[PDB]
C-alpha cells in the first residue's frame, strides 16, 4: 500500500495558490508521492536531454552532442547540435497539434452527427455562429435548414484534417489578409493538419530534413494548421453545441469540494463528455439517489481544460488546475474522477488506490491500467452519464471520513469572456478599447495561457505576472492553467481591479469587467487569435504591430509548444516562463527568439523570472505602442 | 579540412562486403569520419535510451526509469516502464508510416497529374495493373478512356491519406477476408494513414494512453495504414507509371563506378526523381557532353531504395547499400550524388567536401545544409534533369584523379521478381511452386528486408541469413539493402543456385531463377505482403498458417519498425536482429515477443545472431508445415 517517500519537498515555498501544501504534506505522513516527490526523484536530470542534444530517431543512437566541445560534435548518421535540437522541436509541435487534431476530430464527428440527426442528445444551440462561419467558409445560409447548413460546414470541417490539394486551409478565412501574405511569403501556409503532422515525422525521421530553418519552418505551418484550424473548429464547434460562453460568476480553489455531498471531478479535454456529465449529476435525480445514499446532494467539479469548459459555459467550480489533479484526490472526498484524454497523469490511479477514489476513463484513446473503463459515446450519451455518476453516488459511502482535509480555501471568480461577449461588453463595437488603447489608458493586451511544471513554483508565475501587468495598465486576457491560477487566486473576483493600475480599473468600472479575462480552454486560446485578428483588422494593421504579448509562465506540453509556436507565427512576442530544450544549440536558439521576427513578425523569448518578463512585455509593448504614433 | 580520429575502425572485420574496409581505411589516411567511427565516438551509449525507459515527451522530463531497481521506478507524471517504452515503440512506428507514407503521396501526386493531362514527362505505362487495382477497389473500367480510370483511382488513393469516416481504408481491399476478420476482431483495421499516424502523437502525448496494449494495438493498426495502402499504393503506383518490374541482370557493389566516365549517384527513395536522372544521363546528348568534358561517357549508379527502384526497372547497377553511400563519395569518383529523402545521411556532405563531389538535394523536404539545392517538380521534370546531370559532367574536369580508388570488386544480380513477374515464371499459375512447398521441395519462404546498423557486422547477418535459409532448402524473397547487400555477395548471380539445397535447387534450374528473389524497394515489401496474401488465399488459409517468416536482420530506422509491425500484423513470424529499444520493459517485450501472437497471428523474436536465428526461423517453418499435414 504505502510508499517509503525518499525526498521530501519542502511545501511551504512549494505553490502560490492556498491548500496546495498542506495536501503534499498529508500526501507525505500518508506515504504518497506527487509529481513534486518523483521530480526530487529524477534529479539531476539529464542535461543533454535538457539541451536537447540527443536523438533517439533511429537504432544507431541514442547520440549525444556535446555542447562543452568535450566529446562528440556529431551522431552517428552525421548530424549536429542544430538539426538534432529543431528536428526534436519538431516533433513537440507535431505532438501538440496532433492533440488538438484529435479533440477538434471528436467535436467534429459529433457535430456532424447533430447536423444528420442522429445524436439526440446534442443540440445546435448557437445557430448564428454556425450561419456566420458557414458564410466565413463560402457556403451560402439563406432558403436551408440549420441541419443542413450544419451537415455542408461539417463536409467542410471533416475536410481540413485531410484535404489531398495543396490549397491552404479553409478555416484560413478567419485570419486577416496581412497574415495571409505573410504566411504566403514565408511558404508556411498550412494545407491539411494530419498531413502537417505526419510530414514533420517524416521530416524528423534519419536522412530526411537537416536544416534547421526548414525544420523549423515546417513547425511553423504545423502549429498555424493548429491555431488558425483544428483548435480554431474546436472552439467554433463547441460553441455552436453548448452555447458561446457569456460572463457569468462561480467558484475556485479545492474548497469547492464538499463534504456532505458526493463529489464528482471532470478532468481531461473534450466537454462532449463533461457537459453530459455535469447536466447529468446537477439533475435532481441524481440529487435524491444521493440523499438515499446518505448524501445532501452532488456536487460536480471540474479540473484543467474540461473543468474550464463547464466553468465558462454552465458554472460548474473549478477545482484545481494540472499540478492539483493528484492533490485532489489526496483531499480524501473524491468519490470519482472522471477522465478522457491530454494531462491525465498515470499517478492518478495509484494515488487513488490508496482511498476510495474511482478513476473512469471513458475514451478509446486515453486507456490508464488500474483505471476504470466506462466507454463514452455519443449516441448512448445520457445513459453513460447516468451510470457513472450512479457509480460515484455510489462509492460515496465509502469515504474515510477520517482521513478527509479538504482546504477552506475558495475563491469567486467572473469567467466566461468569449469574444462575442467582450464585444457585447464593448456596446456591440470594438471602438471604446480601440480608444483605451490609443489613449493610452489601456497600454496593451497579453494573453497568459499554458500549463503547470514542478520546476518553477506553482501557479507562482501565472499570478505574479498578471499582477505586473495589470498594475502597469495592461488588460490581461488568458487560457487554461492560467486562468484556473488567476481564478484560485482572486485576479477574476470583482474586486481584482483594486490592483490594476488607474486606466485598467477605470475603464474595467466603466464595463463591469475584471481586470484579467477567462477566454476558455488550451483550444480557447483560438478565441485569442480572433481578438487580436478582430483588432488588427480594425485599425488596418497587422497582428504584429498591435501592443500586444502572449506568455507561456509554467508550460510544460507539447501542445503548449503548438500554441506558442503559432503565436509566434500570427505575429504576437510570446514569453517562455519554462526554458525550452533548445539551448544546446546556438543556430536554433537565435532562430526561434531572434531570426524569425523578420519572416513572420513575432519571436520568442525565454525568462524564467516573472517580474523580468513582465518588463520585458511591457517594453515589447511600449515599443509597438511607439511605433503606431500612439501617446507612453 | 581534416580531421582527427580520435578511435580508428578495425576494417578487416568490419564488414562482410568486399571493399568496404579499403575505403574505411582510405578514410582513416584522409581523416574523414565515417558512420562507424563516429558510433565508436557515441559509445558507450546511454543504458537508459538504448533500453527504451527515458521519455522526454514532456518539459517535466528527461524522465529515467531504473530497471535495476535501483533508483527511480516512474516519471514525473507516474508513467511506468511499461508505458514509455510502448509509447516510444508507437512514435517509432508513427514516423515510419509517416515516412512511407509521404513517399506514397508525392506518387499519388505526380499520377494524379498524369491523370489530369499535366505531366506530359510521364506516361500510364502499365494499364493492365490500372485496370486490375481499379476494379479491385470498386471501379468500373468498361467504356472508360485509361486517364478517366486514372483519375478515379487517383481520388480514391488521395483519399487514403484522410478520409475522415470510421471505415476502413479502400487498399485493404488488397488483403484476404481472414486478415480482415482478425484486425476486425482485434479492432485494429486503419480508417486513414494521416490520421493514424497523428493518433499515434496524440496518444503517447503526456496524460494521454498510458496503457502498453492500446498503444501497442494502434502502433499495430498505423503499420496496417502503411504496409496495406500507403507503401501498397507507392509500389502499385509506381509499377503503374515506371512498369512493372520483370526479371533482368545488372551489376552491383562499388565496382560499378568507372574511371573514364562521369560517375552519378542516385540516392533516397522516390523514383520519380531518379528514373528521370537515369534516363536523360544515359541519354545520348549528355554522353556527347561528357565526351566534350573529357570523358568516356556518362555512368548512373544507385543506392539504397531509390537505387533499387531504378535497379529493378531500368538494369540500373547499384553501387552500395546505407552504410556504403559515404564510402561512395571515398572513392575520390563521384562527380554528384543525387537525393530526394530517407536515409540520407547529412555526414554525406562533410565528406563530399573533402573531394569535388556535389551533394544535390532536390526535394523540399530533404535539405541538408552545405548541400546545392536543385528543387525537382514533376511539370518540368526534363529540364531539371538535364540541369542536373549537366552540373555532374562539368564538375568531372575536377576529380582529383591522384585520389582515386574504386575496389574492383563488381557482382552479377538477376533482380527485378515482382509478383506479376514471379507468377509469369510459374507458367501464369500459382500451382507449381504450391506442389513444392507441399511436397517438401521448398521448406518455405521467407522474406529478408531493413536497413544496415554498424552495431552489427556491415551485410553478414544480410547474407549469413540469407545462406543458412537457401542451404535448408527454403525460398529467400526480400527487399530494400538486404537485397543490395544479397547482390553484391553474389546469392543473385546465377551461380548462386550452387549454395541452395537440392529441392531449391532443381525448381530453381527448372524455373531459370536465383534461389533470391529481389523484390525491390522498402515500399515494395507491399509485393511480400501480396505473395503470401495469394498463397494463403490459394491454400484456402490464412497468411498465418503459411510456412514463411520474415525478417530485418540489421535494421535501424523508424520505416523498419513500421515495415516490421505490419509484417507481424499480416501474420508472419518476424525476426528482429538488432534489439529494439524495449527491453527495459518485461510487459512489452513479452506483448512483441509472445502475447501478440493470439490476436493477430504472429509475433516478434529477437535474435542477433544470423545462424541461431536461421535455425529459429526453419524451426518455425517446420512447426508451420506440421500444423499444416504437409511432409518433413
Ligand atoms: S538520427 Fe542520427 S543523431 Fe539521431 S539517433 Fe539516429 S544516428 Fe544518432
Ligand atoms: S510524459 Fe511523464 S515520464 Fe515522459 S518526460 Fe513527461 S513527466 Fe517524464
Ligand atoms: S542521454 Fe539523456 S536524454 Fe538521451
Ligand atoms: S538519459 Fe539517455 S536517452 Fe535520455
Amino acid at each position: 500500500m504505502a510508499e517509503y517517500i525518499k525526498y521530501r519537498v519542502p511545501a511551504k515555498g512549494v505553490s502560490a495558490t492556498k491548500g496546495v501544501a498542506e495536501l503534499i504534506e498529508k500526501a507525505e505522513e500518508e506515504g504518497i508521492k506527487t509529481a513534486w516527490h518523483r521530480l526530487l526523484e529524477q534529479q539531476p536530470q539529464c542535461a543533454f536531454g535538457q539541451l536537447g542534444v540527443c536523438c533517439r530517431n533511429c537504432a544507431m543512437g541514442p547520440c549525444r552532442i556535446d555542447p562543452f566541445g568535450s566529446g562528440p560534435t556529431k551522431g552517428v548518421c552525421g548530424a549536429g547540435a542544430d538539426t538534432i535540437v529543431a528536428r526534436n522541436l519538431l516533433r513537440m509541435i507535431a505532438a501538440g497539434a496532433a492533440a488538438h487534431s484529435d479533440h477538434a476530430r471528436d467535436v467534429v464527428e459529433v457535430f456532424k452527427g447533430v447536423a444528420e440527426g442522429r445524436f439526440q442528445y446534442y443540440k445546435l444551440t448557437d445557430v448564428e455562429k454556425l450561419k456566420s462561419l458557414a458564410e466565413t467558409l463560402g457556403i451560402s445560409t439563406e432558403g436551408k435548414d440549420e441541419h443542413e447548413i450544419a451537415r455542408e460546414l461539417a463536409e467542410v470541417l471533416e475536410w481540413e484534417f485531410g484535404k489531398p490539394g495543396d490549397e491552404p486551409l479553409r478555416m484560413l478565412a478567419l485570419a486577416p489578409k496581412k497574415r495571409i501574405k505573410v504566411w504566403e511569403k514565408a511558404g508556411v501556409l498550412p494545407r491539411a493538419i494530419d498531413r502537417e503532422v505526419c510530414e514533420c515525422m517524416h521530416r524528423t525521421h534519419i536522412g530526411v530534413d537537416a536544416d534547421p530553418v526548414s525544420l523549423l519552418l515546417h513547425g511553423i505551418r504545423t502549429s498555424l494548421a493548429d491555431g488558425w484550424s483544428g483548435s480554431m473548429m474546436a472552439t467554433y464547434l463547441s460553441d455552436i453545441l453548448f452555447g458561446t460562453p457569456k460572463p457569468l460568476k462561480a467558484e475556485a480553489n479545492l474548497g469547492v469540494l464538499k463534504e456532505d455531498y458526493v463529489n464528482i471531478v471532470v478532468h481531461g479535454h473534450n466537454p462532449i463528455l463533461s457537459t453530459k456529465i455535469a447536466e447529468i449529476a446537477m439533475s435532481e435525480e441524481m440529487q435524491k439517489f444521493a440523499k438515499k445514499y446518505g448524501a445532501k446532494g452532488v456536487n460536480v467539479v471540474g479540473m484543467c481544460c474540461t473543468g474550464n469548459e463547464v466553468l465558462m459555459r454552465l458554472g460548474v467550480p473549478i477545482a484545481g488546475s494540472f499540478l492539483m489533479q493528484e492533490l485532489a484526490i489526496i483531499t480524501g472526498a473524491v468519490e470519482a474522477i472522471i477522465v478522457d484524454y491530454q494531462c491525465i497523469m498515470p499517478a492518478i490511479v495509484d494515488v487513488a488506490q490508496c482511498y476510495h477514489t474511482k478513476v473512469i476513463t471513458t475514451e478509446p484513446k486515453g486507456h490508464i491500467p488500474g483505471a476504470v473503463h466506462i466507454e463514452f459515446n455519443a449516441e448512448k450519451a445520457d445513459e453513460i452519464a447516468k451510470e457513472i455518476v450512479r457509480i460515484a453516488i455510489e462509492n460515496y459511502p465509502n469515504r474515510p471520513r477520517d482521513r478527509v482535509h479538504i482546504p477552506k480555501h475558495k475563491m469567486e471568480a467572473i469567467a466566461g469572456f468569449s469574444v462575442e461577449a467582450i464585444v457585447e461588453a464593448l456596446g456591440g463595437t470594438l471602438e471604446p478599447l480601440i480608444n483605451a488603447l490609443r489613449d493610452g489608458t489601456i497600454k496593451g493586451i497579453v494573453g497568459i495561457v499554458g500549463c503547470n511544471n514542478p520546476k518553477v513554483k506553482h501557479n507562482y508565475s501565472h499570478v505574479t505576472l498578471a499582477k505586473e501587468l495589470i498594475k502597469r495598465d495592461v488588460l490581461v486576457v488568458g487560457t487554461g492553467c492560467w486562468s484556473i491560477a488567476a481564478a484560485m487566486e482572486g485576479l477574476m473576483s470583482p474586486k481584482a481591479v483594486d490592483l490594476a493600475g488607474p486606466g485598467l480599473k477605470k475603464i474595467c468600472e466603466a464595463l463591469n469587467i475584471p481586470p484579467c479575462l477567462h477566454m476558455g480552454s488550451c483550444v480557447d486560446c483560438s478565441r485569442i487569435l480572433i481578438a487580436l485578428g478582430a483588432l488588427a483588422d480594425a485599425l488596418g494593421v497587422d497582428i504584429s504591430d498591435l501592443p500586444a504579448a502572449g506568455s507561456a509562465p509554467e508550460w510544460m506540453s507539447e501542445k503548449a509548444v503548438s500554441i506558442g509556436t503559432y503565436f509566434v507565427a500570427s505575429g504576437v512576442f510570446t514569453h517562455l516562463g519554462v526554458v525550452p530544450p533548445v539551448m544546446g544549440s546556438q543556430k536554433v536558439a537565435k532562430i526561434l527568439t531572434e531570426d524569425v521576427e523578420d519572416i513572420i513578425g513575432g519571436k520568442f523569448y525565454v525568462e524564467p523570472d516573472p517580474v523580468k518578463a513582465a518588463e520585458t512585455i511591457y517594453n515589447v509593448i511600449l515599443e509597438k505602442r511607439k511605433k503606431l504614433g500612439w501617446p507612453l
